[PDB]
């Protein structure tokens, strides 16, 4: 309120470290919900800030495209594509990640994460980001795609190199992130190679390898298309998995509700997803001059829908600003999006977050038994909602 609406930049990503970029969401809501911004870091955009105006975006792909990138900062991939061709490609892909086709590779995933847990210290601070979040999302990608065990550092390493800015410490510039993906490449067309010539079995790159409509893909796209699904679930996972104990500690009476009635992981899990909101916006550009909440949109346009905005519109949701794990509909959310380009990889990421939850109360039953005790690190992003930090202790 200080500064005059016309200069509001909701994307400047120290916002989103200091965890203040709350209440500039909130006056865009109530004064300016369909919102230009001439200067940022990223030149100008608007921002969609309303639940049901983001769904008028999501909805109308033939206005509002994803061809060629679909975050606010400027290989083929269906995620970046526009039908037809998003939508063969999904076709495709669909099956690939669905968990009727994964049950003894996610039966695996919870021995390895039970083994995972049972090594944490007790009754001693450490890095809940570290020792539990990056680690289990790690073995699980690394379990999924039948990943070299010795090089599973490298999947962290990729992830963080798509989508970090540069000079935050991962990349020194653009040339450096370009090299570093060129690696990426390089290693997945060695696992390409030696397993398109051998006998399938069973990890996601032998599917892919021996899927006969993947054929019609490019080699460009088949790489571009791995690599996604690699980097896709990466950070999501982890940040979903550090969100749910920091909202637990924050709201206690939710921490006793959970432990009395441990069936509520099924709500639990959709409400820290919600909460967490781990990707803030997604992006499209206009195809077309239109109209958006009272807007004239112009073809050309950059259009940011903020995920993190929509799930607490109180137009949408009833209480949007508390953590409610037996909600009467937690799956009424913007974090996995909507429409054609919904999360293909939503049921997928809920099973690993509910196992995680299931082995965590299996160990540590009782109410606060996992305890914050210090502040989180967040992540410099306007795009990735996460933290590099958490201290917790295990009370047992
Ligand atoms: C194993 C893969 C994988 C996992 C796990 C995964 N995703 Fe996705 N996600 C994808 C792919 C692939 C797409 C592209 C789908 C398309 O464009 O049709 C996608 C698309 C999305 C989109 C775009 C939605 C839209 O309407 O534009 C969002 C947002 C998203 N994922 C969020 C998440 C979140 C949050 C999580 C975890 C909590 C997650 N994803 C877990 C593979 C994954």
């Amino acid at each position: 309120y200080a500064i005059p609406l016309e200069d509001i930049d909701v994307s400047n990503p120290e916002l989103f470290r200091d965890n203040t970029m709350w209440g500039y969401f909130e006056r865009l809501r109530r004064e300016d919900p369909v919102h230009y911004c001439k200067d940022s870091l990223f030149g100008p955009y608007w921002s969609v800030t309303k639940f049901k105006d983001i769904m008028q975006v999501e909805t109308h792909p033939e206005i509002f495209s994803s061809e060629g990138n679909i975050t606010i900062m400027e290989l083929p991939m269906f995620i970046a594509m526009d039908p037809p061709k998003h939508d063969v490609q999904r076709m495709a892909v669909s099956p690939i990640v669905a968990p009727e086709n994964l049950a003894k590779l996610e039966g695996l995933i919870r021995e390895r994460t039970g083994r995972a847990l049972d090594g944490l210290p007790i009754n001693e601070t450490f890095d809940w980001v570290k020792l539990v979040s990056i680690n289990l999302t790690t073995q699980m990608l690394a379990t999924l795609f039948d990943f070299p065990w010795e090089d599973r550092a490298k999947l962290t390493r990729w992830s963080d190199v798509a989508t970090a800015l540069v000079g935050t410490g991962i990349i020194d510039s653009e040339e450096q992130r370009m090299e570093e993906l060129k690696g990426c490449v390089q290693y997945m067309t060695r696992l390409w190679n030696e397993r398109v010539n051998v006998p399938p079995g069973n990890d996601l790159i032998s599917m892919m390898a021996h899927t006969e409509s993947m054929r019609n893909m490019t080699p460009e796209e088949f790489l571009g298309n791995l690599i996604l699904l690699i980097v896709g679930g990466n950070d999501t996972t982890r940040n979903s998995m550090t969100g749910g104990v920091l909202a637990l500690n924050e709201n206690p009476d939710e921490y006793r509700k959970l432990c009395a009635n441990p069936a509520l992981i099924a709500s639990m899990v959709p409400e820290i997803v919600r909460w967490q909101t781990p990707l803030a916006h997604m992006r499209r550009t206009a195809l077309q001059d239109t109209e958006l909440g009272g807007k004239s949109i112009r073809k050309g346009d950059k259009v940011i829908m903020w995920y993190v905005s929509g799930n607490r519109d109180p137009e949408a949701i009833e209480n949007p600003d508390a953590f409610i794990i037996d909600r009467a509909k937690p799956r009424h959310h913007l974090s996995f999006g909507f429409g054609i380009h919904r999360c293909v990889g939503n049921r997928l990421a809920e099973l690993q977050l509910r196992i995680v939850w299931e082995e965590l109360l299996k160990r540590w039953p009782n109410p606060g038994q996992i305890e914050v005790v210090g502040a989180p690190e967040r992540v410099l992003s306007p795009f990735v909602k996460g933290y590099e930090s958490l201290p917790v202790r295990i009370n047992a």
